[PDB]
């Protein structure tokens, strides 16, 4: 009887990996099969179905849920493997946990300032430059072009301004994170939101941007400046848009943005019965160099395999975004990172929608993640 392993990946995985999938089915008679997830949906509905016997034989997703999952016993350390030497270790350490390693990277990321060349020829430098030009287009095209989006309410994409201000999420001290020590309503955090109320109040954002809203106005034309991640672009290029890729604009003169950076890899589900063989076709397969470029090919971002990254360091949108990585701050994958987004995406909501003060939001954000954390 032939086994068969699924995945469970966003949309951007599906096209290649199913194609790989077909190639390992040919070769070894096992079924691949994979299966679209809608990314924030991802790890929810795996803490779901995989102490059910119903979640997929592999996940594909980011390094911050490594933590959790690793604790709760759903992900299956991977053992060394004979292509380990070829990742970055920064990869393979954001997926590790307790000592053990839960996951085969493939490539970092962080957002940044995509534009569209044929409203904004060259990037602005600064916030004050992106907003005047922004405005400018609102103006000129007559509501026909946004000038500016980005998802207003959700903190992955406000936190390049919270952390290049100066928040944090967990304190970094020498013995590691300090979770006790949350810092999303310091000073810093508290001007980083202000910038984005900012945005808000002159018009630039819209209480209503959100992440759907980013990316099918840039994809079709009508966006001349978005802050999203490299996962983007493929579907931007594809649909003609003349793009480029640039550094958030600095927030004032000398305090740059500092985006989260995160890694996308493959982790197994300890609860499959098909682990062992899951196993072996990440380290066997997805892990070798070929494989590893035609799912940056399929899916570019900045690939995690180090011989890989050689082939793509000379494109500009891989130069681009690595300016972006090189000022950002990685992701905790700390199991109590799952209490910090939801608590943050509710505090910002409240702000763009002028529900209370961005020190008011933001104190009651820590504290509802200070409750979750010490249960
Ligand atoms: O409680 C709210 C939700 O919190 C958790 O979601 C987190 C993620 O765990 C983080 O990784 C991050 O998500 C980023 C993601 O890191 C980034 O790659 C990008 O996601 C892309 C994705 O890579 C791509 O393949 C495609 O699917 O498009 C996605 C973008 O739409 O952007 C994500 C942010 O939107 O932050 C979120 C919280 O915002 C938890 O996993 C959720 O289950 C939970 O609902």
């Amino acid at each position: 009887m032939q086994p068969k392993l699924t995945i469970w990946c966003s949309e951007k995985q599906v096209d290649i990996l199913q194609k790989l999938g077909e190639e390992f089915k040919a070769k070894y008679g096992v079924e691949v099969e994979v299966q679209y997830v809608n990314f924030q949906d991802i790890k929810s509905k795996f803490l779901t179905a995989a102490p059910e016997g119903q979640g997929a034989d592999i996940i594909v997703g980011a390094h911050d849920w490594v933590g959790e999952l690793a604790v709760n016993g759903l992900i299956e350390p991977i053992p060394n493997f004979s292509d380990l030497k070829n990742f970055y270790e920064t990869a393979l350490n954001a997926f590790s946990y307790g000592g053990k390693l839960y996951g085969i990277p493939y490539a970092m990321e962080a957002i940044a300032l995509i534009y569209n060349k044929d409203y904004v020829p060259e990037p602005p430098k600064t916030m004050d430059e992106l907003i005047e030009i922004a405005k400018q287009i609102d103006e000129e095209f007559g509501g026909e072009v946004r000038g500016f989006i980005t998802s207003a309410a959700e903190f992955y994409y406000i936190a390049p301004f919270i952390f290049g201000y100066g928040g944090y999420v967990f304190k970094q001290t020498e013995k590691g994170l300090d979770v006790n020590d949350i810092g999303l309503a310091n000073e810093g955090a508290i001007k980083g939101v202000k910038l984005l109320k900012r945005l808000v109040d002159e018009g630039i954002l819209d209480p209503s941007d959100n992440y759907q809203i980013m990316d099918s106005m840039f994809r079709e034309g009508q966006a001349a400046m978005i802050i999203n991640g490299p996962w983007a672009i493929k579907a931007y290029k594809d649909a003609g848009i003349d793009y480029g890729v640039a550094p958030i604009p600095d927030l004032e003169p000398g305090v740059p943005a500092r985006p989260f950076v995160g890694v996308q890899g493959f982790m197994v589900n300890a609860k499959s019965p098909n682990k062992l063989l899951a196993i072996e076709f990440l380290t066997s397969f997805i892990a070798k160099k070929e494989t590893m470029y035609r799912i940056y090919l399929g899916d570019p971002r900045l690939p995690s395999r180090k011989d890989v990254l050689e082939l793509v360091k000379d494109n500009p949108d891989v130069v681009g975004f690595t300016l972006s990585a090189a000022n950002g701050i990685p992701m905790p994958n700390v199991p109590q990172m799952a209490a910090v987004w939801a608590a943050m995406n509710d505090a910002l909501n409240l702000v763009v929608n002028g529900k209370a003060t961005v020190e008011e939001a933001l104190k009651n954000a820590v504290e509802r993640i200070k409750a979750q954390i010490q249960s």
